[PDB]
Protein backbone atom coordinates (compact mmCIF):
# COMPACT_ATOMS: atom_id res chain seq x y z
CA UNK A 1 0.00 0.00 0.00
CA UNK A 2 1.06 3.71 -0.53
CA UNK A 3 1.88 5.44 2.75
CA UNK A 4 2.09 9.31 3.25
CA UNK A 5 3.13 11.78 5.59
CA UNK A 6 0.44 14.69 5.37
CA UNK A 7 1.23 18.10 6.43
CA UNK A 8 0.65 20.17 9.30
CA UNK A 9 -1.28 22.51 7.99
CA UNK A 10 -2.52 22.22 4.18
CA UNK A 11 -2.88 25.70 2.90
CA UNK A 12 -3.12 25.35 -1.20
CA UNK A 13 0.77 25.24 -2.09
CA UNK A 14 2.22 23.40 -5.14
CA UNK A 15 3.24 20.15 -2.53
CA UNK A 16 -0.14 20.30 -1.41
CA UNK A 17 -2.31 19.93 -4.33
CA UNK A 18 0.34 17.08 -5.55
CA UNK A 19 -0.19 15.24 -2.45
CA UNK A 20 -4.24 15.45 -3.16
CA UNK A 21 -3.37 13.93 -6.64
CA UNK A 22 -1.68 10.88 -5.19
CA UNK A 23 -4.28 10.37 -2.06
CA UNK A 24 -7.08 10.46 -4.84
CA UNK A 25 -4.71 8.46 -7.24
CA UNK A 26 -4.44 6.03 -4.79
CA UNK A 27 -7.83 5.39 -3.52
CA UNK A 28 -8.71 5.04 -7.37
CA UNK A 29 -6.08 2.16 -7.72
CA UNK A 30 -6.01 0.22 -4.00
CA UNK A 31 -9.27 1.28 -2.45
CA UNK A 32 -6.94 2.64 0.30
CA UNK A 33 -3.81 4.02 2.12
CA UNK A 34 -2.08 4.77 4.92
CA UNK A 35 -0.76 7.95 6.55
CA UNK A 36 1.91 8.28 8.59
CA UNK A 37 1.76 9.60 12.12
CA UNK A 38 3.53 11.46 14.36
CA UNK A 39 4.83 10.52 17.74
CA UNK A 40 1.99 12.43 18.94
CA UNK A 41 -0.39 10.83 17.13
CA UNK A 42 1.72 7.27 17.49
CA UNK A 43 1.65 7.85 21.51
CA UNK A 44 -2.19 8.71 21.69
CA UNK A 45 -3.20 5.91 19.56
CA UNK A 46 -1.00 3.25 21.73
CA UNK A 47 -2.98 5.31 25.14
CA UNK A 48 -6.03 5.03 23.56
CA UNK A 49 -5.53 0.98 22.94
CA UNK A 50 -4.54 0.68 26.02
CA UNK A 51 -7.73 2.33 27.80
CA UNK A 52 -9.73 -0.59 25.65
CA UNK A 53 -7.85 -3.39 26.05
CA UNK A 54 -8.23 -1.96 30.33
CA UNK A 55 -11.80 -1.49 30.01
CA UNK A 56 -12.59 -4.99 28.32
CA UNK A 57 -11.01 -6.46 30.97
CA UNK A 58 -13.96 -5.22 33.29
CA UNK A 59 -17.12 -7.36 34.22
CA UNK A 60 -19.55 -7.76 32.07
CA UNK A 61 -21.64 -6.34 34.23
CA UNK A 62 -19.79 -3.18 34.64
CA UNK A 63 -19.07 -2.83 30.82
CA UNK A 64 -22.96 -3.39 29.87
CA UNK A 65 -23.63 -0.14 32.82
CA UNK A 66 -21.92 2.26 30.28
CA UNK A 67 -25.07 2.41 28.16
CA UNK A 68 -27.78 5.85 27.60
CA UNK A 69 -30.86 6.03 26.19
CA UNK A 70 -29.85 9.59 24.64
CA UNK A 71 -26.62 8.98 22.18
CA UNK A 72 -25.77 5.77 21.05
CA UNK A 73 -22.30 6.23 22.73
CA UNK A 74 -21.38 3.45 24.75
CA UNK A 75 -20.77 -0.66 25.34
CA UNK A 76 -22.66 -3.42 22.86
CA UNK A 77 -21.69 -7.26 23.57
CA UNK A 78 -22.37 -8.23 19.89
CA UNK A 79 -24.45 -11.09 18.35
CA UNK A 80 -27.21 -13.10 20.16
CA UNK A 81 -26.11 -16.64 20.92
CA UNK A 82 -23.16 -18.50 22.66
CA UNK A 83 -22.90 -21.86 23.90
CA UNK A 84 -20.44 -23.57 26.62
CA UNK A 85 -16.67 -23.23 25.32
CA UNK A 86 -17.69 -20.66 23.13
CA UNK A 87 -18.60 -18.15 25.44
CA UNK A 88 -16.60 -15.01 23.99
CA UNK A 89 -18.26 -11.99 21.51
CA UNK A 90 -16.89 -8.68 19.67
CA UNK A 91 -16.98 -5.92 21.74
CA UNK A 92 -17.56 -2.51 20.53
CA UNK A 93 -17.55 1.04 22.52
CA UNK A 94 -18.80 3.78 20.42
CA UNK A 95 -18.39 7.00 21.00
CA UNK A 96 -20.09 9.88 19.51
CA UNK A 97 -20.31 13.73 20.30
CA UNK A 98 -20.41 14.00 23.86
CA UNK A 99 -22.59 16.55 24.74
CA UNK A 100 -24.25 16.76 28.21
CA UNK A 101 -27.43 17.70 29.53
CA UNK A 102 -26.76 21.22 29.28
CA UNK A 103 -26.25 21.55 25.44
CA UNK A 104 -29.13 22.83 24.01
CA UNK A 105 -29.50 19.70 21.24
CA UNK A 106 -29.77 17.66 24.18
CA UNK A 107 -32.64 19.29 25.81
CA UNK A 108 -34.43 19.70 22.61
CA UNK A 109 -34.60 16.02 22.64
CA UNK A 110 -32.74 15.76 19.09
CA UNK A 111 -32.04 11.61 18.31
CA UNK A 112 -28.63 10.42 19.21
CA UNK A 113 -27.76 14.08 20.64
CA UNK A 114 -26.04 13.22 24.78
CA UNK A 115 -23.52 11.78 27.02
CA UNK A 116 -20.90 9.19 26.33
CA UNK A 117 -21.04 6.84 29.00
CA UNK A 118 -17.15 6.79 29.38
CA UNK A 119 -16.23 3.84 31.97
CA UNK A 120 -13.46 6.28 33.40
CA UNK A 121 -12.06 9.46 33.15
CA UNK A 122 -9.07 8.18 31.92
CA UNK A 123 -10.47 6.24 29.23
CA UNK A 124 -12.62 9.82 28.50
CA UNK A 125 -9.72 11.46 27.99
CA UNK A 126 -7.24 9.10 25.90
CA UNK A 127 -10.34 8.97 23.52
CA UNK A 128 -11.09 12.71 23.26
CA UNK A 129 -7.33 13.43 22.22
CA UNK A 130 -7.10 10.34 20.09
CA UNK A 131 -10.30 11.61 18.25
CA UNK A 132 -8.98 15.01 18.25
CA UNK A 133 -5.85 14.23 16.18
CA UNK A 134 -7.76 12.13 14.27
CA UNK A 135 -10.19 15.10 13.43
CA UNK A 136 -7.56 17.02 12.36
CA UNK A 137 -6.01 14.13 9.65
CA UNK A 138 -9.90 14.26 8.62
CA UNK A 139 -9.74 17.90 7.88
CA UNK A 140 -5.97 17.83 6.11
CA UNK A 141 -7.39 15.12 4.19
CA UNK A 142 -10.55 16.52 3.10
CA UNK A 143 -8.67 19.55 1.58
CA UNK A 144 -6.00 17.80 -0.01
CA UNK A 145 -8.54 16.01 -1.77
CA UNK A 146 -10.41 18.94 -2.62
CA UNK A 147 -6.87 20.66 -4.19
CA UNK A 148 -6.78 16.91 -6.02
CA UNK A 149 -10.17 17.79 -7.96
CA UNK A 150 -9.05 21.05 -8.43
CA UNK A 151 -11.60 22.61 -6.11
CA UNK A 152 -11.62 25.38 -3.56
CA UNK A 153 -9.41 24.43 -0.38
CA UNK A 154 -12.25 24.59 1.78
CA UNK A 155 -15.20 23.10 0.11
CA UNK A 156 -15.73 20.62 2.94
CA UNK A 157 -15.30 23.08 5.82
CA UNK A 158 -19.03 24.29 6.64
CA UNK A 159 -20.34 20.62 5.82
CA UNK A 160 -17.77 19.13 8.90
CA UNK A 161 -18.20 22.36 10.43
CA UNK A 162 -18.92 20.43 14.36
CA UNK A 163 -19.25 17.59 12.28
CA UNK A 164 -20.33 14.19 13.81
CA UNK A 165 -17.57 12.79 14.20
CA UNK A 166 -18.17 9.13 15.76
CA UNK A 167 -15.44 6.30 16.62
CA UNK A 168 -15.98 2.25 17.11
CA UNK A 169 -13.66 1.02 19.50
CA UNK A 170 -13.72 -2.80 18.72
CA UNK A 171 -12.19 -6.17 20.38
CA UNK A 172 -12.60 -8.75 18.21
CA UNK A 173 -11.84 -12.31 20.11
CA UNK A 174 -9.91 -15.68 18.67
CA UNK A 175 -12.12 -17.57 16.18
CA UNK A 176 -11.67 -20.49 18.75
CA UNK A 177 -13.80 -18.59 21.36
CA UNK A 178 -16.82 -17.47 19.50
CA UNK A 179 -19.64 -18.41 17.43
CA UNK A 180 -18.87 -15.14 15.99
CA UNK A 181 -17.59 -14.97 12.34
CA UNK A 182 -16.46 -11.54 12.40
CA UNK A 183 -17.75 -8.96 10.34
CA UNK A 184 -19.19 -9.39 7.39
CA UNK A 185 -18.72 -6.77 3.62
CA UNK A 186 -19.73 -3.80 4.38
CA UNK A 187 -19.23 0.02 3.67
CA UNK A 188 -19.22 2.55 5.77
CA UNK A 189 -21.63 5.71 6.00
CA UNK A 190 -18.74 8.59 6.44
CA UNK A 191 -16.55 11.16 3.96
CA UNK A 192 -13.47 9.17 5.38
CA UNK A 193 -13.09 6.42 7.61
CA UNK A 194 -9.61 6.48 9.44
CA UNK A 195 -8.75 3.47 11.44
CA UNK A 196 -5.74 1.97 13.60
CA UNK A 197 -4.58 -1.43 14.52
CA UNK A 198 -3.22 -3.80 16.68
CA UNK A 199 -0.54 -6.35 15.80
CA UNK A 200 -2.59 -9.52 15.32
CA UNK A 201 -4.67 -8.73 11.99
CA UNK A 202 -7.88 -9.31 10.18
CA UNK A 203 -9.03 -6.48 8.27
CA UNK A 204 -9.85 -7.18 4.51
CA UNK A 205 -10.18 -4.28 2.13
CA UNK A 206 -11.69 -4.39 -1.26
CA UNK A 207 -10.15 -2.38 -3.62
CA UNK A 208 -12.03 -1.05 -7.41
CA UNK A 209 -12.70 -3.10 -9.91
CA UNK A 210 -12.65 -1.75 -13.26
CA UNK A 211 -16.18 -3.02 -14.34
CA UNK A 212 -18.09 -3.65 -11.03
CA UNK A 213 -21.02 -2.21 -10.52
CA UNK A 214 -21.31 -0.88 -6.60
CA UNK A 215 -24.17 -0.60 -4.34
CA UNK A 216 -24.69 3.14 -3.50
CA UNK A 217 -25.21 2.27 0.21
CA UNK A 218 -26.66 6.17 0.67
CA UNK A 219 -29.27 4.82 -0.63
CA UNK A 220 -31.43 3.05 1.46
CA UNK A 221 -32.70 0.60 -1.16
CA UNK A 222 -29.04 -0.21 -1.98
CA UNK A 223 -27.06 -1.45 0.75
CA UNK A 224 -23.85 -2.99 0.61
CA UNK A 225 -24.20 -5.65 3.50
CA UNK A 226 -22.60 -8.69 2.32
CA UNK A 227 -22.16 -7.56 -1.26
CA UNK A 228 -18.59 -9.54 -3.14
CA UNK A 229 -17.84 -11.43 0.23
CA UNK A 230 -17.26 -14.51 -1.09
CA UNK A 231 -15.49 -13.17 -4.57
CA UNK A 232 -11.90 -12.08 -5.75
CA UNK A 233 -10.13 -9.61 -4.54
CA UNK A 234 -9.79 -9.24 -1.17
CA UNK A 235 -6.44 -7.10 0.25
CA UNK A 236 -5.32 -7.91 3.63
CA UNK A 237 -4.80 -4.75 5.06
CA UNK A 238 -1.21 -5.83 6.82
CA UNK A 239 -0.40 -4.20 10.18
CA UNK A 240 2.45 -2.02 10.51
CA UNK A 241 3.90 0.29 12.85
CA UNK A 242 3.51 3.86 12.64
CA UNK A 243 0.89 4.09 10.47
CA UNK A 244 -3.36 4.95 9.98
CA UNK A 245 -5.30 3.72 7.00
CA UNK A 246 -7.86 5.59 5.50
CA UNK A 247 -10.36 5.18 2.82
CA UNK A 248 -13.21 6.91 1.38
CA UNK A 249 -17.21 6.43 2.62
CA UNK A 250 -20.30 6.22 1.50
CA UNK A 251 -20.42 10.10 1.98
CA UNK A 252 -17.30 10.52 -0.37
CA UNK A 253 -18.91 8.48 -3.15
CA UNK A 254 -21.72 10.35 -3.60
CA UNK A 255 -20.43 13.51 -3.51
CA UNK A 256 -17.65 12.68 -6.09
CA UNK A 257 -20.48 11.24 -7.79
CA UNK A 258 -18.25 7.50 -7.88
CA UNK A 259 -14.82 9.04 -8.82
CA UNK A 260 -13.79 7.75 -5.50
CA UNK A 261 -15.72 4.45 -4.38
CA UNK A 262 -16.21 3.76 -0.56
CA UNK A 263 -14.08 0.83 0.13
CA UNK A 264 -15.92 -2.47 1.02
CA UNK A 265 -14.30 -4.33 4.34
CA UNK A 266 -14.63 -6.72 6.38
CA UNK A 267 -12.83 -8.48 9.80
CA UNK A 268 -11.85 -11.87 9.68
CA UNK A 269 -11.00 -13.25 13.14
CA UNK A 270 -7.48 -14.44 14.08
CA UNK A 271 -6.04 -17.43 16.64
CA UNK A 272 -5.73 -14.54 19.03
CA UNK A 273 -7.71 -11.47 20.13
CA UNK A 274 -7.54 -8.24 18.12
CA UNK A 275 -8.18 -4.62 18.77
CA UNK A 276 -8.63 -1.79 16.51
CA UNK A 277 -10.79 1.58 16.05
CA UNK A 278 -12.51 2.89 13.58
CA UNK A 279 -12.82 6.12 13.16
CA UNK A 280 -15.71 8.02 10.99
CA UNK A 281 -15.49 11.78 9.81
CA UNK A 282 -18.90 13.35 9.35
CA UNK A 283 -20.70 16.00 7.97
CA UNK A 284 -22.31 18.49 10.64
CA UNK A 285 -25.51 16.40 12.03
CA UNK A 286 -27.48 18.86 10.52
CA UNK A 287 -26.19 19.52 6.92
CA UNK A 288 -26.75 17.98 3.60
CA UNK A 289 -24.14 16.85 1.25
CA UNK A 290 -24.55 16.62 -2.26
CA UNK A 291 -23.04 16.77 -5.63
CA UNK A 292 -19.08 18.42 -5.89
CA UNK A 293 -19.42 18.11 -9.98
CA UNK A 294 -23.03 18.44 -11.02
CA UNK A 295 -24.10 22.02 -9.50
CA UNK A 296 -27.03 21.61 -11.22
CA UNK A 297 -28.06 19.10 -9.15
CA UNK A 298 -30.83 19.03 -6.25
CA UNK A 299 -29.98 15.83 -4.74
CA UNK A 300 -29.06 15.90 -1.55
CA UNK A 301 -28.63 13.27 0.99
CA UNK A 302 -28.80 14.26 4.92
CA UNK A 303 -26.42 12.71 7.45
CA UNK A 304 -28.41 13.49 10.72
CA UNK A 305 -31.48 11.12 9.42
CA UNK A 306 -29.11 8.45 8.37
CA UNK A 307 -27.07 8.44 11.33
CA UNK A 308 -30.19 7.82 13.08
CA UNK A 309 -31.49 4.96 10.88
CA UNK A 310 -28.58 2.96 10.88
CA UNK A 311 -28.21 3.04 14.76
CA UNK A 312 -31.48 2.11 15.32
CA UNK A 313 -31.65 -0.74 13.17
CA UNK A 314 -28.50 -2.09 14.25
CA UNK A 315 -29.11 -1.72 17.59
CA UNK A 316 -33.03 -2.32 17.99
CA UNK A 317 -33.26 -3.20 21.10
CA UNK A 318 -30.98 -0.80 22.79
CA UNK A 319 -32.74 1.84 25.38
CA UNK A 320 -31.57 4.80 23.05
CA UNK A 321 -33.76 3.42 20.35
CA UNK A 322 -36.86 2.32 22.50
CA UNK A 323 -36.38 5.82 23.87
CA UNK A 324 -36.38 7.31 20.01
CA UNK A 325 -39.60 5.17 19.62
CA UNK A 326 -41.23 6.57 23.02
CA UNK A 327 -40.95 10.16 22.07
CA UNK A 328 -41.07 10.26 18.42
CA UNK A 329 -37.53 11.71 18.31
CA UNK A 330 -37.19 11.27 14.39
CA UNK A 331 -39.31 14.38 14.06
CA UNK A 332 -36.71 16.87 14.52
O1 LIG B 1 -11.74 -3.87 12.73
C1 LIG B 1 -11.39 -3.03 11.89
O2 LIG B 1 -10.18 -2.86 11.65
C2 LIG B 1 -12.47 -2.23 11.17
C3 LIG B 1 -13.82 -2.24 11.89
C4 LIG B 1 -14.92 -1.61 11.04
O3 LIG B 1 -14.90 -1.69 9.86
C5 LIG B 1 -16.09 -0.85 11.65
O4 LIG B 1 -16.19 -0.79 12.90
O5 LIG B 1 -16.92 -0.31 10.86
MN1 LIG C 1 -16.62 -0.61 8.82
Amino acid sequence: LQTFELPTEVTGCAADISLGRALIQAWQKDGIFQIKTDSEQDRKTQEAMAASKQFCKEPLTFKSSCVSDLTYSGYVASGEEVTAGKPDFPEIFTVCKDLSVGDQRVKAGWPCHGPVPWPNNTYQKSMKTFMEELGLAGERLLKLTALGFELPINTFTDLTRDGWHHMRVLRFPPQTSTLSRGIGAHTDYGLLVIAAQDDVGGLYIRPPVEGEKRNRNWLPGESSAGMFEHDEPWTFVTPTPGVWTVFPGDILQFMTGGQLLSTPHKVKLNTRERFACAYFHEPNFEASAYPLFEPSANERIHAGEHFTNMFMRCYPDRITTQRINKENRLAH
